[PDB]
């Protein structure tokens, strides 16, 4: 069937949409070519709609069924709990889209009589009505990028706040613990960036002759079929579940996840969906399970040998035992055909990679640098173009989510996050006298509130003290960063070094936590290095819930 059907009504915005970067005195010091920076708007929605709309092809074989049963057996060990309204509400982000039933984010978290009473009625309804298609709103997502030698906005389909709270009640526990139980070490969201690298590097070394590749599925969400979603429900159903939760999953599956009507911001019937919705609680879990299933089965059809998968939603990377250049290329092609039959055709054709640093998964790649002692140290990085374009935009305008803070946390050891983002933002935060202020950001889709002053500890716990001393990066990483700077018009190292030394001095004079950031974060900038000993606060940090599972589109907030 058709991934989508359209009525003609347009996907409309719900206010004014900024497309260009504001000429700002502060954004200009970070990036000079402001015209290369842009944000998607509903004005490009038509272009997107045509790309995600198509008839899906699907043929299932014995390999698929086999892997499916393997997966179900493991799911069979699971015991999901079911959250009470109270907890599900606690999980709602303070700034999440309001409900059309008289209440909003704040009321939900505050457990207002009106919000809880409505939520209750939606839950009862999910228990009584097993059919009626649940209404969703479709919107053009606004995201920032740098022009290329432009991207049309992405679309998001999400149900009402009321319905979202119920999804949590019935599936929060499931989507937080079933992926790991079913896929084990292949589930990428259980790893912190450093743990992801270690898993990738060790996996790579465990091969006599390693061969690896990333697989890009062309619009993965639209390739998800009604069948894949029921197969996915079948996996969830192997769990021990409270009666009400079992019915909630059954009804939410037929009424929401397999598809339903599309309404715009004006309240107009836009069309219908018969593929994955991007703004539902099961999206990450669902996509990860389905990609792993098709991929694993695809590997068997292709005869790839000793495959180790690493899956994060629709993002996939496979590392296996080489069989030779020609044989690897043939196997890879066979893999792609198997995936195509399973309704997961490629966007970018896949290519075998014999160099670990050249494999990009989760928009990132593993690379290597050196610590003070001089020992090689592997770490996660990525092309900084987008991270930087967005740092510029968030500098010029107020945004709910600060990706820059999220990028500093996840890529702390990188040459670009240290030299550019830390310097730029600590300089700016000192000025505005807002170093104490907590900011929201996302990690694997879950929303968190973090104090910039804590970055030193956070970085030590997740990356180790070496994140403050890495130097001598790879020639490949250096060219990528440098050619990035030229493109966006970012000041060179010298300028940044001067700024960092000036910010570092200012941070050291304040003492307390600010001096902590001064000493650690900017030690790369001075010549007279300061001995960097373990930060006490790093040994008393609970950062486990940070890397448990994916939540993108889940409307998840970790208090
Ligand atoms: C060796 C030495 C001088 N050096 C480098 C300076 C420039 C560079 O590569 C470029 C080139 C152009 C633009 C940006 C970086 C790479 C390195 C390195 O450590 O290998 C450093 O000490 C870095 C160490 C990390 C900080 C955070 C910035 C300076
Ligand atoms: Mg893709």
């Amino acid at each position: 069937s058709m991934s989508y059907t359209w009525t003609g009504a347009l996907i409309t915005p719900c206010a004014a949409e900024e497309s260009k970067l504001p000429i700002n005195p502060l954004s200009n010091s970070l990036l000079r070519h402001h015209n290369m920076v842009y944000a998607t708007t509903s004005r490009s929605a038509s272009l997107r709609q045509k790309k995600v709309t198509f008839d899906r092809l699907q043929v299932l074989d014995d390999h698929y069924r086999d892997v499916l049963k393997e997966m179900k057996a493991k799911a069979s060990t699971v015991k999901a709990k079911l959250l009470s309204i109270e907890e599900a509400c606690k999980l709602t982000p303070p700034h999440s889209a309001k409900s059309k039933f008289g209440y909003g984010a704040k009321d939900v978290r505050n457990l207002s009589s009106r919000a809880v009473n409505h939520i209750r009625s939606v839950w009862e309804d999910l228990l009584e009505d097993t059919e009626t298609p649940i209404d969703t709103t479709i919107m053009a997502k606004s995201e920032v990028f740098c022009v290329q030698p432009r991207k049309p906005a992405r679309l998001i389909v999400f149900p009402d706040l009321g319905v979202r709270v119920c999804e949590k009640m019935a599936l929060y526990d499931v989507v937080s613990t079933l992926p790991q139980a079913v896929m084990g070490s292949s589930y990428g969201f259980q790893y912190s960036p450093k743990q992801r690298v270690e898993f990738l590097v060790n996996t790579w070394k465990s091969k006599k002759c390693p061969m690896g590749f990333s697989y890009d599925t062309r619009c993965f969400d639209s390739t998800v079929t009604e069948s894949d979603i029921r197969v996915e429900e079948s996996i969830y159903q192997c769990c021990d579940l409270a009666p009400e939760a079992r019915q909630a999953i059954r009804s939410l599956t037929e009424r929401l996840y397999i598809g339903g009507p599309l309404t715009n911001s004006k309240g107009q019937n836009c069309g219908y969906r018969r593929c994955r919705a991007s703004g539902v609680l099961t999206t990450s879990c669902g996509n990860t399970l389905t990609c792993y299933l098709k991929a694993t089965a695809a590997c068997r059809a292709a005869k790839l040998q000793d495959c180790t998968m690493l899956v994060n939603g629709d993002d996939l990377v496979v590392i296996c035992e080489s069989a030779g250049t020609q044989e690897d290329a043939a196997a890879l092609r066979a893999f792609t055909e198997a995936m195509t039959r399973y309704s997961a055709p490629p966007g970018d054709p896949p290519q075998p990679e014999y160099d670990l640093e050249l494999i990009t998964s989760c928009s990132s790649n593993v690379s290597v640098a050196h610590d003070a002692s001089g020992k090689r140290v592997y770490y996660l990085t990525r092309d900084p173009t987008t991270p930087l374009a967005r740092a510029a935009w968030e500098t010029a305008r107020h945004t709910p989510i600060n990706s820059w803070l999220g990028n500093i946390i996840m890529y702390a050891p990188t040459l670009w996050a240290r030299m550019i983002l830390m310097t730029h933002f600590f300089s700016i935060l000192l000025a505005q006298e807002q170093l104490e202020k907590a900011l929201d950001c996302q990690i694997y889709g879950a929303c968190y509130s973090i104090e910039p002053l804590d970055l030193p500890q956070i970085i030590e716990r997740l990356h180790g003290l070496s994140a403050f001393t890495l130097h001598s990066y790879s020639p490949g990483e250096i060219n990528r960063v440098a050619s990035c700077l030229r493109k966006l018009g970012v000041p060179p190292l010298r300028t940044w070094r001067h700024r960092a030394r000036s910010v570092r001095a200012k941070l050291l004079s304040q003492g307390g936590r600010a001096a902590t950031c001064g000493r650690y974060l900017f030690n790369w900038a001075v010549r007279t290095k300061l001995k960097l000993t373990p930060i006490p606060a790093a040994s008393q940090l609970d950062l486990s819930g940070w890397f448990v599972a994916g939540y993108s589109g889940g409307d998840i907030y970790h208090s």
